[PDB]
């Protein structure tokens, strides 16, 4: 599906993406929207068969694998599949093992770029919260 910027939200909150890693959940809407104003099935492909999926767009080449990348890890250990389904729990479970790893939220190139640095907390404001 597509979100709304207050029901992907609280989806997100349910999921343990508020502060996580010192991010408040602001910044996890905010990084949605300008990577793919928060639709679920999006998919972009990049020059070296590489793809970045869904709602936040996690690339293949280091995360995922969508059988086909002559580098391709798995770090995440799942199929980019899992990524394409309304059911956001695969993508919420895999950003905060790419948070987890040095540049933080800093790995998502429109948040460092369009979101580090505004009032990120705002996102997530007239939502019921």
């Amino acid at each position: 599906k597509v979100f709304g910027r207050c029901e992907l939200a609280a989806a997100m909150k349910r999921h343990g993406l508020d502060n996580y890693r010192g991010y408040s959940l602001g910044n996890w809407v905010c990084a949605a929207k300008f990577e793919s104003n928060f639709n679920t099935q999006a998919t972009n492909r990049n020059t070296d068969g590489s793809t970045d999926y869904g709602i936040l767009q996690i690339n293949s080449r280091w995360w995922c694998n969508d059988g086909r990348t002559p580098g391709s890890r798995n770090l995440c250990n799942i199929p980019c599949s899992a990524l394409l389904s309304s059911d956001i729990t695969a993508s919420v479970n895999c950003a905060k093992k790419i948070v987890s790893d040095g540049n933080g939220m800093n790995a998502w190139v429109a948040w460092r770029n369009r979101c580090k640095g505004t009032d990120v907390q705002a996102w997530i404001r007239g939502c019921r919260l």
